[PDB]
């Protein structure tokens, strides 16, 4: 009976496992565009992926996560509210069963079809199983889809999902330009937060952009042909796999831009 995002599994239970589900800087949240403070002193962000080395994609049963190498500073995330060098360890994505649903944060209650994650740890703390215990630990992008246009970055990332479609599964996938993945604009807002799935651990400092990223219908049906379960076991689609908005309590929300 392990954690998930069905009816019995899913977000509303997982505090009995992970008592900090209910904790003081959990997310995702709601950002309220009108009560965002705006912070002239936050910094542009540095995002220098132009040396990034994927390795693999793997459906781990909850998600797809595209692997990097994070042993040297080849795909870093510097700037913005951040301290330090963050490495690029992984990227991932939330999605609905349906176009009006599957992000995990909200923007003045508005919900986008996806979420992209692009998970980076703080080198000062050597890898990432030490990072997540801190509370600087880790910086996570967050990036909007909206589905329009489709993003050709993307692609490669789609056409390989076919050959990972079960709990477990991995491939190789390397030469893979997250670059690609990027809006035009890297106005962002930030606020301190958690990873939002179990351990839910409370090491986040998320930046979340203003920009969406558009891609087309097409593209995200194909991540809705992904499986929940392992091969062999009884077919779950995997949709819905998003985490809905959680108190914000003592927190503020700042923003890069007004
Ligand atoms: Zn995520």
């Amino acid at each position: 009976h392990h954690w998930g995002y069905g009816k019995h599994n899913g977000p509303e239970h997982w505090h009995k496992d992970f008592p900090i589900a209910k904790g003081e800087r959990q997310s995702p949240v709601d950002i309220d565009t009108h009560t965002a403070k705006y912070d002239p002193s936050l910094k542009p962000l540095s995002v220098s992926y132009d040396q990034a080395t994927s390795l693999r994609i793997l459906n781990n049963g909850h998600a797809f996560n595209v692997e990097f190498d994070d042993s040297q500073d080849k795909a870093v995330l510097k700037g913005g509210p951040l301290d330090g060098t963050y490495r690029l360890i992984q990227f991932h994505f939330h999605w609905g069963s349906l176009d009006g649903q599957g992000s995990e944060h909200t923007v003045d209650k508005k919900k986008y079809a996806a979420e992209l994650h692009l998970v980076h740890w703080n080198t000062k703390y050597g890898d990432f199983g030490k990072a997540v215990q801190q509370p600087d630990g880790l910086a996570v992008l967050g990036i909007f889809l909206k589905v329009g246009s489709a993003k050709p970055g993307l692609q490669k990332v789609v056409d390989v999902l076919d050959s990972i479609k079960t709990k477990g599964k991995s491939a190789d996938f390397t030469n893979f330009d997250p670059r690609g993945l990027l809006p035009e604009s890297l106005d962002y807002w930030t606020y301190p937060g958690s990873l939002t799935t179990p351990p839910l651990l409370e090491c986040v400092t998320w930046i979340v952009l203003k920009e969406p990223i558009s891609v087309s219908s097409e593209q995200v049906l194909k991540f809705r042909k992904l499986n929940f379960n392992g091969e062999g076991e009884p077919e779950e689609l995997m949709v819905d796999n998003w985490r809905p908005a959680q108190p914000l309590k003592n927190r503020q929300i700042k923003a890069s831009f007004k």
